[PDB]
């Protein structure tokens, strides 16, 4: 229905992936019998305490995808994944020599009335892989909104496997601030408003509480029907990141003036390792040996409400927003959707769990981020 | 049949105890699914490496018991357990006030024609518990052999529970050198020979390969029928211990001039902790989390032959003498009958596993210990 322009997207989540592995490696009974042991409790040994760096920040990325975006006059179709920290949109060239590219949808400048050359070259060089290509300008549509935007047409794609090959994803659409170019190419959402296609350079994410494979992106205004109560804005502590200054308390474990990043693409709440150990130690939480898995009774009376405090608002997360049931492994068993991981100093991220509770707003004009209590729809 | 005097005794072993616990705590499937995990092998984590001091030397004691020894003229019956390091025999007094004593057989000096007073008091003060009592002299019989021996009649017994209460054992019979008294009370076996009831102060242990609940003690001579090949003697490195000087090699892991103690009452081969870690590391051996249990495929091709070298003889143990099948938990699964434990510096013990292969001789006269290849009877 909405009066502002809204798209659905699909999510592959951490739970879906963990379920996959448990079936690959036949792990249900090992988890079942470990938990029983714990309940008995013949696991006095903690430590547990297992320094599993299995965690890098990319291990925790969900894939948020949609296939109703189109390029140029002819409307060439592409499956993007959203990335919340990047300003640019990225799409395989018809010219792409690599093998990764063979099974994917392609941009063909030749086939588009609206196409303009730019031809400025770009290389993105990374940990997981490397991408070469060139800027082109064409009609970028979603699907009520449309604008001539400068995007990247990728010619060499190496790495990112096996995900890229196994994924039906073509490229990346940018809901962020960082532009690779030095031509000050604005965000897609900035450009819509520059060209007057919307009225404000803003968007929201709405993650419905009851469907963890779905999300909704709304562009150009605040859709009042997704939330109850007031919207609170916090000011960014960074020019180029959806990042905010807050004091964080998990029970008596606390950290003041923490950098907290909003990324609905992350699958969990993250916390520095020290902080996590203070939290989990004697909180009745069980680290299953040889797995990146923390587990507890879903009704655990020791688990605190998590708090993210600003000078005028506190955002909270009860145990039911940070625990995922595992009813098909063990009755009343849940896992923790909290992972320990050290990034920059004193840096935390709010992923999927936080946004299932809070509807969120991402405001390029006013350099703010907005929080409100999601409805259940 | 034998020409020298021979008694059977029963053994409760480590395997019997471990089986008990697995049934108490319902652990079969946890062990099964852990091993599967290992086989997969999703247990890259070693360390494993779990410093379980669950091990003290007493955790590893088997109980070797028999009930055909008798005291005095009237032949008062008692269930002893053998202890290989103690010279004295120990038995509850009829006077014993403690509760431990209530269910046990009792020595009543009054009821014995042959009894002589000694009345010299003795206290044994220990880690697990404390024993007070007094020396008495009476006819100590087993059951072809008999001699007036001075023994201890215990009046206060505190501690040693819950084993003592749950055990049908009354007291302790000493196959060792250490006499608590200062009256130079010889070993029971010395005294037999002093009084000419035997011809040599010697005994053997024969542990049959195929019945791990049974052992045989022979007193006063060498029973030729228990073994094949020659007897080798090593000289004790200690006046009061069944202890011997040897170089020990387990594969490339080695230790020269080690103190190795012969104790068939110990349930395992022991090894210092450092030595054990060097041994087990990349030997394809799996420490089951939260259990004092090391586990491997019974056909493991990496396991070496264990070597105990003297200047003129080496005693060896193949993997089939140091591995116990667990066929009723997992097919072709075995456990290691080797435990890490640091005692004195460079000190090792040969328990049940070694003696299932080697028939052993314990020679008080010549201050030697004798080794030979056990028959299977």
């Amino acid at each position: 229905d909405p009066k502002y322009s809204t798209v659905g997207f699909n999510i592959e989540n951490s739970y879906d992936r963990l379920m996959k592995t448990i079936k690959e490696h036949k792990l249900k009974n090992y988890i079942k019998e470990s938990v029983k042991l714990f309940n008995k409790g013949l696991t006095k040994k903690s430590y547990l305490g297992s320094e599993f760096d299995n965690v890098e920040l990319k291990d925790l990325a969900n894939v948020l995808s949609f296939g109703e975006a189109k390029l140029g006059d002819n409307g060439q179709k592409f499956n993007f994944l959203f990335h919340t920290a990047s300003s640019n949109v990225w799409v395989p060239s018809i010219k792409c020599t690599s093998e990764s590219c063979e099974s994917k949808n392609h941009y063909d400048s030749s086939k588009s009335k609206t196409y303009e050359k730019d031809d400025t070259p770009v290389k993105l060089t990374s940990k997981a892989g490397t991408i070469s290509g060139i800027f082109s300008k064409d009609l970028v549509t979603i699907g009520k909104l449309s604008v001539p935007y400068k995007f990247i047409e990728m010619t060499e794609i190496v790495g990112f496997e096996p995900f890229y090959s196994e994924s039906d994803v073509d490229g990346v659409f940018g809901l962020g601030w960082k532009d690779l170019s030095i031509g000050s190419i604005d965000p897609y959402i900035v450009e819509l408003k520059t060209q007057n296609k919307i009225e404000q350079a803003v968007y929201s994410i709405y993650l419905p509480p009851e469907n963890k494979n779905k999300g909704y992106l709304t562009i150009g205004g605040i859709e009042e029907r997704f939330f109850d109560g007031p919207l609170n804005y916090e000011k960014l502590n960074h020019d180029l990141m959806w990042q905010v200054d807050l004091d964080v308390h998990f029970g008596n474990v606390s950290s003041k003036k923490a950098n907290v990043i909003l990324d609905s693409a992350t699958s969990v709440i993250t916390v520095p390792t020290e902080f996590f150990n203070q939290f989990v130690e004697s909180a009745s939480v069980f680290k299953v040996p040889f797995l990146s898995l923390y587990v507890t009774t879903c009704g655990n009376t020791k688990l605190p409400t998590l708090e993210y405090r600003s000078p005028n608002k506190v955002y909270t997360l009860e145990p039911k927003q940070y625990l995922e049931p595992l009813e098909n492994i063990f009755s009343a068993l849940c896992m923790l959707n909290i992972v320990p991981i050290d990034l920059e100093k004193n840096t935390f991220v709010l992923g999927d769990p936080f946004m299932r509770k809070y509807f969120t707003v991402y405001d390029y004009d006013n350099h703010t981020v907005g929080f409100a209590l999601a409805k259940n729809l």
